[PDB]
């Protein structure tokens, strides 16, 4: 299925100027921001989904992610499969690691307390992290095989939830400017 999301969401902290371009291509140019998350995808995530895309613009300058980003609810559960970064790579508990679509990822848990979800301002969740070893190169046509990450994290104790929400090939930034440009299919 091509892609039917558009995730455009800023904390209102400096400029996400977003653009949702034709079929599953957008691009963002973001200056001096708080948090957001643009990206396409589905509006219904699933676990056995093979994600494509091409990222033929990747500068952050600070603190981006270029990543699978998605939610489930019953239990409320963010994810991520980070293939790319700018001046932070993303971390916390350490797991183990998985390897797919040509890299290793480790994987981690994080949780967040009284932070903005899907379900509000102010909410409780668990964060799911595979996230590269190191960048992966930009500009052709790529894969997140998605179901070795979710099979590495039931193996380690990492179930997501029941009800599946939505699924993008996202920009994520904090604290930073940048652009980028992605098609997602
Ligand atoms: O940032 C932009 C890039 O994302 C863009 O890359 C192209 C993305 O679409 C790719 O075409 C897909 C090939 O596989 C088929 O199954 C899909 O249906 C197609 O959509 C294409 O190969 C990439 O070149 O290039 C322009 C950049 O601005
Ligand atoms: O359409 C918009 C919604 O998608 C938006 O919902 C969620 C708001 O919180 C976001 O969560 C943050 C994502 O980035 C992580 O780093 C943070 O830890 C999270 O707090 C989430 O991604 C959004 O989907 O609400 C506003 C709507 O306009
Ligand atoms: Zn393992």
């Amino acid at each position: 299925a091509s892609t039917d999301y558009w995730q455009n969401w800023t904390d209102g902290g400096g400029i996400v100027n977003a653009v949702n371009g034709s079929g599953g291509n957008y691009s963002v140019n973001w200056s001096n921001t708080g948090n957001f998350v643009v990206g396409k995808g589905w509006t219904t995530g699933s676990p056995f989904r093979t994600i494509n895309y091409n990222a033929g613009v990747w500068a952050p300058n600070g603190n981006g992610y270029l990543t699978l980003a998605g939610w489930t609810r019953s239990p409320l559960i963010q994810y991520y499969v980070v293939d790319s970064w700018g001046t932070y790579r993303p971390t916390g508990t350490y797991k183990g690691t998985v390897k797919s679509d040509g890299g290793t990822y480790d994987i981690y848990t994080t949780t967040r307390y009284n932070a903005p979800s899907i379900d509000g301002d102010r909410t409780t969740f668990t964060q799911y992290w595979s996230v590269r070893q190191s960048k992966r190169p930009t500009g052709s046509n790529a894969t997140i095989t998605f179901t070795n990450h979710v099979n590495a994290w039931k193996s380690h104790g990492m179930n997501l939830g029941s009800n599946w929400a939505y699924q993008v090939m996202a920009t994520e930034g904090y604290q930073s400017s940048g652009s980028s440009n992605v098609t997602v299919w």
